[PDB]
């Protein structure tokens, strides 16, 4: 019936965004409280009753075959997912901050000296994936596998993807081969299994999915989430992304390309891998 | 006054477009029984109003709560409701392609198959650039110039997009055109225009940052491939608001100076495209 609280006073706006209509907000209530607010997706059903029926409407501009309105419909199209923090902490303060990006071109020399240091200093934990490797987590949930320990790989579909329509088709090959870290360590050595995952991969998704390769983007990531080499295979409808087949055309065309030439992506504005390149870039 | 929409009893036909992420949808329905085209889109909120609802006792039902969190649905009044509702009647076959979802495919266009396919198939469409030698020349547009290097070889102009409005920095959306003519796109550009690339990132940078206080680290700044109209120019947008970066492009010409000549691009087209089908059957 009532909020845990009593009393709202907006301190900060957290985060926003005009397109996916969200808002996060900290406000001051009684201690700290976040409150996101969330404006839902249409029903086809419930929209198609409303126009048959009366609208209240308020026209904002009108000419010839065009005119936009103010629709106000009843209550039950006008529902807002709302999530209540409180107490709200620091942590929930900066968790949804709004990412604040700045881009980074990263020379090979970069990676060597800055970027690569500082990613073995962090000791960051990749056995879940030698469990999925190892069928000791998620074996039930794969699509496809090619078994060879150095060219081979395995195709999982997302957690989120339901499978139940391919408009958010979505999955991932993880390579069998250990040690390959990202993008950056790739050379001609792996030009078979980065061509099987493109290949393989594409006729088991058209196989089990009747999703032709026309169909979906095939790409990695740099900067990585995670530092084992791992593949996106995403439907078409669904400076970070670089697409297979360019991977291995690079490979092909200039055997070095990865660890000579320059990356560009994006990294947090208090991420501590950025402050330690702009100070060796300048 | 409370308008009532131009026609009478709407059947659904067909949903044209929709999309959860955005919270819009695009509807096909008959009326008078001509066609018709809806479109619903829920309004993003305005802090004022959320924080007022918040102080006072909004009308809420829980779905669940663990300890700390809590998740409720609102029904907020009337003010926050709004929906924004464009109406298209008497609807066209035209504008019903124009709202349906794209029904896109991947290609990828060897070095060969933009001289033997693409090129000659842009070329038979005999589509008119002169708007854009008309704001080259200061015959249109020159009040929306925000910065120029006037040199005719490695020279550009600097537009703003006509849907930015200048007031937040969150879609910064900027223009490049430049000054030199006949270069149709990227698969034109050699290393004999490596100084106009350079011009326009650095130049075009600078220019943002004395104009809108804009550091380069926010901006991404690419072109198109395919792109919209066969005159070189290059997108500057944040990065708070396919592509191919500046940057990289004048590094491979550094690097490969046949780079845009020889090697294959990928992009996507609409399944319609004759474009599309002439590209698949030369590789089939």
């Amino acid at each position: 019936v009532r909020l845990p609280f009593s009393g709202f006073r907006l301190q900060k706006v957290l985060r926003e965004s005009a397109r996916d209509k969200i808002i996060f907000l900290h406000g001051k209530v009684n201690e700290d409280a976040v409150v996101i607010l969330e404006k839902t997706p249409f029903q086809v059903e419930q929209v198609a009753q409303l126009l048959t029926g009366s609208p209240e409407l308020q026209l904002q501009f009108s000419n010839d075959i065009y005119s936009t309105y103010h629709l106000f419909p009843p209550r039950q199209l006008n529902d807002v997912k709302t999530t209540v923090v409180y107490p709200a902490t620091e942590k929930h303060l900066q968790k949804y901050l709004r990412q604040d990006l700045r881009l980074i071109r990263e020379t090979g020399d970069d990676y060597r000296n800055i970027t690569l240091p500082h990613l073995e200093s962090q000791s960051l934990s990749i056995q879940w994936v030698y469990n999925i490797l190892d069928k000791k987590a998620e074996a039930d949930r794969i699509v496809f596998e090619n078994p060879d320990p150095s060219d081979g790989f395995v195709l999982i579909p997302d957690m989120k993807w339901n499978q139940q329509q391919l408009d958010d088709l979505y999955l991932i090959a993880i390579c069998h081969r250990r040690g390959i870290r990202s993008l950056r360590d790739l050379t001609p050595e792996h030009l078979p299994l980065l061509r099987n995952i493109l290949h393989q991969g594409q006729e088991a998704i058209l196989q089990r999915y009747r999703m032709k390769g026309d169909h979906l983007r095939v790409y990695l990531h740099y900067l990585p989430s995670y530092y084992h080499l791992h593949v996106h295979f995403t439907a078409l409808g669904f400076e970070r992304a670089h697409l297979l087949a360019e991977v291995i055309e690079n490979l092909e065309c200039d055997p070095r390309h990865y660890q000579q030439r320059t990356m560009t992506f994006a990294l947090r504005a208090d991420d501590p891998l950025l402050k330690l390149l702009q100070e060796a870039q300048q």
